[PDB]
C-alpha cells in the first residue's frame, strides 16, 4: 500500500546503501530500489550490471525491488505509483544538494515526499567514490562493500 | 499500522510546525505532536498554551494527536508504541545537530527510526525563537502563524 | 557613475540571475552582466549564445549592459570602471568558493569591492547546472527560465 | 542618494567592523552605523559607552552618522529611509543565520536590500565576543581595536 | 621533549575526551590534560570533581598530567612550556569555531601549534553537553562515560 | 623518531603547502613530503616535475624528504615508517573530505594518526586549482608561489 523509491547512482551499491534501504523495508511496505543510468557520472559499472549486484545484494529482503531507469526520477516515481522517496544523508555537501534536488522534485511532483535517513556511525564517512578510490589502488574494502559486490569490483579492476 | 512522533518545544507552533505535520500525516496512519515541557529553555508560553494552540491549529488533521510530554524524547516515543520519529530540517546548523540527536536516540532505541523532512521553500528561513523576536520587536509575524497562534502571540506581547 | 559588475558563466542565465541583476540595478548607476567564456567548465551554449540569451532576458532593464569576457575578472573590472562585484549567494558551498574568490580579486584589484546578494526564496534552490539536468531528462523547467532562454534550451537538447 | 544602515551591537566595535563600515562608505553616499540597544544579550558597554566608542573609531569617516536603536532594525531602517542594508559575513555560521535575517526583512521591508561584504583575511576571525572572551582572561587584544576602544577595555575589565 | 596541553571543560570527560587523550599520549612525549574553571559555562560538576573524575579516568596512561587551570589557555600552555595545543574535531560547527580559536592562540603565542585529532566513529556524535542532557532526562549514557565518571553522574543526578 | 607524512597532490605545491609542512617539521623529527600520482585529477605538472618542484621549494628545511607515490597512501605511510599524517585544513568542503579519508585510513592502518593544522591566514583561501585558473588568465601569482614554483608554472602556460 504505502510505496517508496529509493533512487540513485548505485556504482556500485555500499554496505551504507544496504542500510539505508534496509531501514526504508522496516519503514514502508514496498521499497524500488531505483538504479539512475547517470551517464554524465560515467559509471564504472553498467546500469545492467549495476542492477545486477543490487539484486543480489538485496535479495533477502522480501519487499525490494530493483529497477533501472533513465527517465526523470520524478516521473518514475509516479509510473511506479511511489508517494515516498528516500535519500540517505551523509554529510554537509550532501544534505545542501539533496535540498536542492528534493526542492526540485516537489516542483515536478507536490506529492511525492522527500523522507531522509541518516546511516550507521558504520557508513557514515563511505561513499561508492571513496571505496572505488581505495581499491583502485588494492586497499581492502572487504568492510564496506556486499560479497557479491567486492568479487565483481575485485574483477573489475584486475582487467 | 505505523505510529510516527514529532517532538518539539512549539513556542509557539509555526507554518513552518503545521508543513511538517501535515506531511507527516500524509505518510504514516497516526502522528503524535508531541510538546516538550521544555523548562530549561524557559519558553514564552506555558505547557498548556502551547499545547492547546497546537490542538487548535492541527484540528482539521485527523490523524494528529498532540499531546505534552517530559519525557526523554525516546522514553516517550517507546511508550507511545511510536516507531518513527519525525523532524524537521531547515539549514546545515539543523543537519549536525539533528544528526547528533539521531545517534544517540539510535542507541537509546533501536527500534525508533529517525526521519527528516524538508518544509516548503515558504519557511526555510523562519523558527519559534525567530518568529518571537520579530514579533517583539514590533515586527509583522503574520504571515507565519495559524490564526489563532497570531491572536494569542499578540495578546502576550501587549503583556 | 557608481558602476557594477556581475560576472558568471551564465549556462544558461536563469531567473535566479535574473532576480539578481534586477536587485543590483536598484542598487548601482550601471550593471555590467559579464558573461566569463569559461572553456574550463565546457559549457552547454557558446559565449555568443550566452551574451544574445542574457541581452534578450534583461532588455527591459534600462541600465545593464551584457559583455562576454575571456579575461581575469577583476581585469575585466578595472577595464569596465567597476568598483563593485556582485555575486548572489546560494548554499554553503557557494559561500566558501565566493569567499576565495573575494580574497583573490580584493589582492588583484583592491578597490574593487565584493558585494553578495541573497536570492529570493522562489530561486534558491536552482542553478544552471540543475536546470540543465531536468531539461537533459525532459521536465519541465518552464518556472525557472526566461522564455527566450526555456526556447534556446529546448532547441538546444531537441537537437 | 543611496543612504544604507550598518547595524549591530558594536559591543565593543572592532577593526573588523571598521573594515566593514570604511567598505561601505566607499560604495554608498551616507551610511548609518546603527548602534541596537541589544538588553537580551546584557552587554559589556552600556549603548551610550558603545555610541561614544564608535563615533570616536569613525570620526574619520565624513559620511558616517553614529546613531543607537532600540526598534526592530528593518523599522528603523525604514524611518532613516535606508534602502541597503549592510552587513559582514565571516564564516558558514555568519551566512546561514544572515541568510535567515536577510529573507525575515525581505517580507518586512521589501524596499530594503540586504548587501553583504565580506572582511579582510586580516579580520576574518574575530568578533565582538572573542574579543571580550581573550580579554577577561588577560589575553592581549591590542591588535583588535581601534585605540580609544582598547584603552576604555581596559578601563572596564579593570573594574 | 614534545610537551602538549589538551585543554578543555571536561564536565564530565567522556569516552569522546579519552579517545582523544590517547591520540595525543601515542604522538607526543608528555600531555597535559588541562580542566578549565569555566565558572561562566556554570558546569554541572565542580573543578576538584572534574579533575578527579579525569585523573581516574587516564590513570593508566603515564605520560597524561591532569592539571586544573583558569588563566587564558595561551597563557596556560606557555606557563607549562607546551608547544602543542590539543583539540578533537566533531563537526561543522567544531571545526569554524576552532579555526577562530586556533587564530586567536597563534596571535597569543605564536610558538604554540594548534593541532587537530579525530575522533573515532563510535564517539563522533557526543559531547558533555549532549550527555548531560540525556542523563538527566532519564536516558542510558553508561556507553559513553568511563565507569567512575557514570557512577559519579548517577550519584549527581540523583541529588 | 617521530615520523610524519603529509601527502598531496602538489600541483603545484604553494605557500599554502610551504607553511603546513614547515609547522610539521617544527613538530616531528623527520617529515616525508609524499606527492600522490593523482591520475584522475589529471595533474598540470607531472608527477616527476611536482616532486622536482617541492624539493627546491622545501629544500631550505633539513628534516623534510620529497618523494612521489602511487601507492595506498596507507601503505605508502607504513612502508615509510610513519605513524602521523599531516593534512592542512582549510574549509568546510576540506573538512568534511578529510573526515572521511581519516575514517578510511583507520581503518586501513589504525596505529596512522591523521592530524590536521589550520593554515596561516594568509593562505586560508588560496589553493593549487585556484592559483592556476588565475595565472590561465594571465593574473599576478608571485604572492602565493615559491618562486621556483611560479617560474615553471609561467614556462608551463607559457607553452
Ligand atoms: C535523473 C534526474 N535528475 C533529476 C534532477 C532533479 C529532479 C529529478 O526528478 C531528476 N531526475
Ligand atoms: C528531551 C530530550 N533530549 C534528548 C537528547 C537526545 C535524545 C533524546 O531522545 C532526547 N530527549
Ligand atoms: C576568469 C577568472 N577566474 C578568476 C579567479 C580568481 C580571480 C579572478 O579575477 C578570476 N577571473
Ligand atoms: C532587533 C531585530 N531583530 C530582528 C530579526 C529579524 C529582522 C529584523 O529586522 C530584526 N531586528
Ligand atoms: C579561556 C580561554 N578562552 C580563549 C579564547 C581564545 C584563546 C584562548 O587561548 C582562550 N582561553
Ligand atoms: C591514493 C589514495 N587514495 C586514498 C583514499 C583513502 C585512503 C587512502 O589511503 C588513499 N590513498
Ligand atoms: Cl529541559
Ligand atoms: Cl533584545
Ligand atoms: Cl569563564
Amino acid at each position: 500500500q504505502k510505496r517508496a523509491i529509493y533512487p540513485g547512482t548505485f556504482d556500485p551499491i555500499t554496505n551504507g546503501h544496504i542500510d539505508i534501504v534496509t531501514r526504508a523495508t522496516q519503514m514502508f511496505d514496498h521499497v524500488i530500489l531505483a538504479i539512475a543510468a547517470s551517464p554524465s557520472k560515467k559509471p564504472m559499472f553498467t546500469l545492467e550490471e549495476r542492477v545486477a549486484l543490487a539484486q543480489q545484494a538485496t535479495a533477502h529482503l522480501g519487499n525490494v525491488e530493483v529497477v533501472g531507469f533513465s527517465d526523470l526520477m520524478a516521473n518514475f516515481a509516479r509510473n511506479q505509483h511511489a508517494t515516498v522517496l528516500i535519500r540517505g544523508l551523509r554529510a554537509v555537501a550532501d544534505f545542501e544538494y539533496e535540498m536542492q534536488l528534493a526542492h526540485m522534485n516537489r516542483h515536478l511532483m507536490p506529492e511525492l515526499e522527500s523522507v531522509f535517513l541518516m546511516p550507521s556511525k558504520e557508513w557514515s564517512f563511505i561513499s561508492s567514490s571513496l571505496v572505488k578510490e581505495v581499491a583502485r589502488h588494492q586497499g581492502d574494502v572487504t568492510h564496506f562493500l556486499p560479497e557479491n559486490v567486492h568479487q565483481a569490483l575485485m574483477a573489475k579492476l584486475a582487467v
